[PDB]
């Protein structure tokens, strides 16, 4: 782009391209994301330009909405690593249980922000969660879902992750609400303490079995309005809930019961961001100093 000076590319998301790029003007390093195409709706500009007021320590400050050319760019503040990241390079020793607190905790204000501002992510994961060298940890791509749809993949041939993503959603319902994020959040919490995925399916019905594999096949019991979903079928198998204590060793009673609420079937069961501020889990949470390798 003439105005910056592609240093890199950083990564590949569910709805573009992302480069690392310096204003060549200004010299200020920022993340530059590619929108895939010659339609381009003007009510999704329109929706994305008012992220850029979105302001809050936990979430990555969109700098400018651009569209030309039939692309669309989205420039964002500069983090140096994901939180992929971080847990591949993290793997042999574990990220410490207070790191893995204070991420929870501040990842937590950044949705309830989000929310109380009817501002949902939809697509949350590791790689969408971005930290730096003095404990911060900020999400990146809220509210993009909504101004777009869902592209069969991504843009180009790649295999979107499926990990994430709640059971309402695997299971056809239209309307999203902000639980979806919680769950996420609640699968990578899991993820964090155990160095393994939760739920890594390989296609939706696997990433469906899965969750049913552990939390129990759900029914209208804890459920309500569960079989009636567009893709609930009476064929599927029915599996015995799993003690959640096999689910997180060894992550304390404290976590378990905060994780256990995240991960509740019923979106309306499901914990908010803001009550989960409040859990018992966070009563010592500090701010540590992650070891980032740069
Ligand atoms: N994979 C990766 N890696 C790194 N380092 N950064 C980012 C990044 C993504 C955004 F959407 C906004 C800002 C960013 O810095 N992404």
């Amino acid at each position: 782009m003439e105005n910056f000076q592609k240093v890199e590319k950083i990564g590949e998301g569910t709805y573009g391209v992302v480069y690392k790029a310096r204003n060549k003007l200004t010299g200020e390093v920022v993340a530059l994301k590619k929108i895939r195409t010659e339609g381009v709706p003007s009510t999704a500009i329109r929706e994305i330009s008012l992220l850029k007021e979105l302001n809050h320590p936990n979430i990555v400050k969109l700098l400018d909405v651009i569209h030309t050319e039939n692309k669309l760019y989205l420039v964002f503040e500069f983090l140096h690593q994901d939180l992929k990241k971080f847990m591949d390079a993290s793997a042999l020793t574990g990220i410490p249980l207070p790191l893995i607190k204070s991420y929870l905790f501040q990842l937590l204000q950044g949705l309830a922000f989000c929310h109380s501002h009817r501002v949902l992510h939809r697509d949350l994961k590791p790689q969408n969660l971005l930290i730096n060298t003095e404990g911060a940890i900020k999400l990146a791509d809220f509210g993009l879902a909504r101004a777009f749809g869902v592209p069969v993949r991504t843009y180009t041939h790649e295999v979107v992750t499926l990990w994430y993503r709640a059971p309402e959603i695997l299971l056809g319902c239209k309307y999203y609400s902000t639980a979806v994020d919680i769950w996420s959040l609640g699968c990578i919490f899991a993820e964090m303490v155990t160095r393994r995925a939760l739920f890594p399916g390989d296609s939706e019905i696997d990433q469906l079995f899965r969750i049913f594999r552990t939390l129990g096949t759900p029914d209208e019991v804890v459920w309500p309005g569960v079989t009636s979903m567009p893709d609930y079928k009476p064929s599927f198998p029915k599996w015995a809930r799993q003690d959640f204590s096999k689910v997180v060793p060894p992550l304390d009673e404290d976590g378990r019961s905060l994780l256990s609420q995240m991960l509740h079937y019923d979106p309306n069961k499901r914990i908010s961001a803001k009550a989960a501020l409040a859990h018992p889990f966070f009563q010592d949470v500090t701010k540590p100093v992650p070891h980032l390798r740069l």
